[PDB]
């Protein structure tokens, strides 16, 4: 038996990070939609173990098109994955990740940033643990007149789960952020509940509603005033090849969007977005993407 | 077989005294560091069976630097021991103990100051019996319209621990403090929970992660209020001469420090506090700790 | 047979890269003097499989005294070299490199160096690939408002050799340099000539004379002036551990120096440069150096 | 056969540092005395390789009780040595030796010291080479506004020697002292002859007389007047376990001592000064000293 | 072989004390003569290790009769010699003698003496130093309103001696003499030279004549006038138990003497002064001396 | 059998004199004690017959240190004892004392002593007879405008005790002193009475308590008044080579101490002294002495 550093079993025993606190409910909303912008992902692989990956974008509010390459390498018999990166704004840089190489379950990153537009260097370091019902760990931002130090941890119990995140300004010794969050998963249905620095407030509903329909519903407020926001949206799959997804928000906000595998490898995705009643004599917006997998 | 005026057996079936619970976690968050001072203790022994001890301190918040100066004499064939101690402050002393002498498990200790700044003396007794499962005693403080009197025990059954802490005061015959505590100990953690006087409440977790690691979690809060603090540290084993420790506190200060062997006999330990998130930009402090054994 | 992703014959069957045309001649004229310094290199090793090195070094005409230190770790089994380098002006690195590990005659490195001085981090990196009659490559520099880019090719035919070598700024997006070469090698002589920019012209002259000498001719000139530089160079091993060596420049420059075998593993080095004819009533330069590998 | 960097031969082949010039008959005059001191020596070693010395002294003519200690770690198979020292006055440091690592007869070492009483940080880089014929080296004090470089070499041929020390200002770029030196050593006696920076001269004899017995004469005088001042010293071995000591100063001082083993590794030392010829009317001198090794 | 913390030949490779300068021709001259007094010497000695001497004296000039009584206990297994005195002036005292205790050829002596007559107190520490070719010591005169140190030293090669006598008055810190002596001896003949202060000039001749004949001259004079002294004399063995003596000075002064042994331990000596030409009409005088030593 | 020019018993049918009356008591209250003194007792001896003896003492009191030392010469097969003596005050001296030399039980002493400080002679001549139940003698004091003649005398019967002292003094031919005693005496215990010129009364009590156990009670009253002192006193045997003793005097004044032999023949004492109630915040003193007999 090997020696452990750490111990952990396999998920869902250990939480998500604070980030990924209802992210499922995040994704029926988000994935599938791209109102307002083209998109193009091309990405490949090689057998020497290296992946590639370029994404563009076109907006349709700025008239700008824009987008990002990107190399990794994985040293699969060492844990560590090298990255290259380049944009359309000169921005350069190099990541490495770390994982299970110091203890089981430790995951640390470097990344370094520079932008011969200004000539600007700058860069973080990142920190995550995985162990049985934790999940903790922190970034570090390394900038003119920093660093500034984001701290999280999630921990749970039969389900339930609760945890934080706070940033600190080192160039002035204070915290600048703390949220806090509480919530359940399980595989039909998760929970969740937050606050951002004691005035934001909401949270999210993800259900398994059938076998081929996933379902949500976000909420959110502000202290010391009566606004509250809300929606609901789903994704169906339609077929094993495609899916429709939709969702309404308290505005009259109503978005669509469709989903079709061309070919294995191959998807494509339309979506628009229509501002009720005022339809079609307001800011209705439209999207496309197509992404290949190699 | 000699005859007995008390029994006991072996650490670990005699719990620890109520100071000393959750001592281990304690030290995760106290060794190690020693932010805005530095400090020197050099040690010596010599083969006629005295020990002397010098301790020099630098506080960067004062300006001061102060130091204190011991002999201890032990005469292993009586279980007594004498100890002859001085200070900056002119506060000199004498300290008598006696192990073993009245029954076994038995602890008395004599201690007597005076100080010649104002020409007062005072001092303390202290008696402390340990046996199989029970840990208790009781130090009186004689003074000027004293004395006090601090009373504690501590027992416990396969792993589980409880117990009390009671200060008094014989010139009120009254109760000043009373304080409680709970908890589990075993080689890979400890977990204990505490109350004072009703009002104030913590706990702590100490927990071996891997060989070379040391974790822990430190709780509290205040009855009547939501007020609650918290911090996490760990100490990490670099190599036989070296190790890193850190910690954060809920507040957004980060401890960091290590230690060097530099020689046998030799360490030397740095450190230092950031006030997050505000640095380089506020109360940032540094430590240095030199220490040599002969 | 092991398979191959690039083929490549054993040397000299394989160019030499750019920065190596005439070599050999340079080599005669540059080693076995150190006028003007006092040189000290210390070098070990141990089967672990770690090599050591230290560089001292004293430069009469600054009165500064340097030095560099460097550690190397070789990963026979998987063509991987590991460096730690730090050194006087407090410049510390980290440089990885890889030999045949993605195919057959290739070389990739990658260097990191960061200076405390300023806090400024930078790096390069080199990539080379060695094939039947190519020797091609390219370094890239990261720095603050860079990279620029550096590349370089050498191909041949029957000892005849041709290449060439090109710098670019990318954030210029242009030409900074291009070099251009030709040449011949065979055994007992070579020949080089080269181009800098179209204005810097020059070449070099090897040849073998006898058994024991060395001999070389260097030779550059200017466009647009009738400005030309030359000189010649020899070195002659007098016995199996001892040679002597000499070289005069057109400017009348004399260089001498004299390198003897103390102890196998143990080489002094003495030199020294005269400007004629005012001599002894001009520049005169001495030169020191011990070098002891274990 | 192992390869060598540098050449030498077994001493005597080898001559003795400039500061071992004389050193036979310096030691008659100044070893088995300890007049005006107490001094105490405790040697201990492990087999684990580390070796502890401490040692204390106290000084009839100031009052002072001073002493230090030291911890070496021996690397016999890398030829490094390790040490941590510290002492009464506060001052700790660390010392590096390397010998015969670089090349044969190389000896480097690195002495960093540091004192918190004012945090004063200093420190030496010394080195020296022997070989056939010659022994030369350098220490460089590394200092506020320095270092000052002390250089030296000692030459010889059939028994006779000759050689030079030389002490230069960095901060001003002079020469601040000049020593030279001539002698001639054997089995039966050593002469020598000294200068320091044209000025104070002087020399001393070193004779074997008979088997039990050692004698010593010291000279000296300085440039410009016609002070001299010299005297004889002898050291007589009584037996195997004891041993006797005296000299006489042309300035009429009498020093006398007696040194016994009590035990293999136990050595006591009395000794003591007259002031001739107003004895006991007159600056009457006493010392004591135990030393024990383990 | 005992060890030696000085060391010495046998006489007569050690030169005499400068007190012993011309001793040889001083007996001629002195001894055998007692003109003016009569003596009484009684010696005797126990097996205990006591010696006693007592000395009676009545001088024709004065009408006077006096005389000395001493015990000496000599301490012969510790090199100590311990003397009770008392005289007819009623002056008492104690001397100690201390002969290679502390180094070979070393003697101090220790003589303190009070007089009831006033009640004074007095005393003098001798040290004397016996070497191979030189004699040295000093006597220290304690008394009111003193010390006085006289010091002295004769050393010597092939049978010449030189030396020199010197007094300080340390209540002055001033020389008050300084004598100085040159000279030769053998076993034959002795020639002896000095001067006292640079004034008092003199000398003296002992030669060995027949194996009966001893004889002697000596000389003086003062400096700054025309003044000179001398005188001649001899001693004849007569036969094994008698001898006759005589001696005349340059002032016209005859003197006579014989002694005669009576019985082995008894000896008797008779003696006269003539004042040349003026006799018997001028200070005649006569002398008688009886010793007896058992 | 031999004749008698006096008779007595064994000890202890001959009385004590008046001098050691109580001396048990007092040894209780004074051995053992060196409060505010550091004292140094060297003892030697010599099998010539000669005892050496110095004694050193330094008096925190005052800053002073002093000092004696003696040597006493034992003329067994005489009766007679001979002592030199001299101190760090110059005062020197010589003692004869005779033991039944005259009679039997008859001890006569003379005893003389200068000081060179002012010249002053003086001394004493004692006489003591003792006989069955009679202890009698007188002291003859010598001096300037003396003598002083201190006579006295002790009797007794079956256990009881009775006697006086008397000084007078000559040069006034009148009595200055006049004390009486009375008490008894056996193994176990000691009673003791007097009085000192009808004014001063006192008395102690003596008691064998247990083996290891000696206590006593001194009592002290002054004619006229009202005032009384009195203290109690106690030694313990701890064992073989340690004892501890105590005292209180009514004027709250608490005596400890302890002795240890180290080695046979050599013997440590310890010892303080609190004022009573305020410590400490008073007058507190200690003491140290080492006693070394060879």
């Amino acid at each position: 038996m090997a020696s452990y550093g750490q111990t952990c079993p396999r998920p869902m025993c250990i939480p998500p990070s604070y980030a990924d606190l209802g992210k499922a409910a995040r994704d029926i909303f988000n994935k599938g939609f791209g109102f307002g912008l083209v998109k193009l992902d091309v990405k490949t692989k090689s057998c020497s173990g290296v992946e590639f990956s370029t994404s563009g974008s076109s907006n349709t509010d700025t008239g700008k098109v824009t987008g990002t390459l990107e190399t990794k390498y994985k040293w699969c018999e060492y844990g560590l994955t090298f990255t290259e990166k380049w944009n359309t704004d000169n921005t350069l840089g190099t990541e490495i990740a770390i994982e299970d190489q110091i203890c089981q379950g430790l995951k640390l990153t470097f990344d370094t940033t520079f932008s011969p537009n200004t000539g600007k260097k700058s860069g973080k370091i990142k920190s995550s643990y995985k162990r049985e019902c934790v999940n903790l760990g922190c970034d570090v931002d390394f900038d003119f007149a920093g660093p500034a130090i984001h701290g999280s941890a999630v921990f749970g119990y039969e389900g339930w789960l609760a945890g934080y995140q706070m940033t600190f300004d080192s160039a002035k010794s204070k915290l600048t952020r703390n949220n806090f969050a509480v919530g359940y998963r399980t595989g039909d249905f998760q929970l969740h509940t937050n606050v951002n620095d004691g005035t934001e407030f909401g949270g999210s509903i993800y259900q398994k509603v059938c076998e081929d329909l996933d379902t949500s519903v976000n909420l959110a407020w502000t202290s010391g005033t009566n606004c509250t926001r809300f929606g609901i949206a789903a994704k169906y799959q339609l077929d094993p090849t495609a899916s429709i997804s939709a969702k309404v928000n308290n505005s009259s906000l109503i978005g669509v969007g469709y989903t079709q595998t061309l070919r294995p490898g191959v998807k494509l995705t339309l979506s628009a977005l229509v501002d009720g009643k005022s339809i079609n004599a307001g800011g209705h917006k439209l999207g496309l993407a197509l992404e290949l997998e190699a």
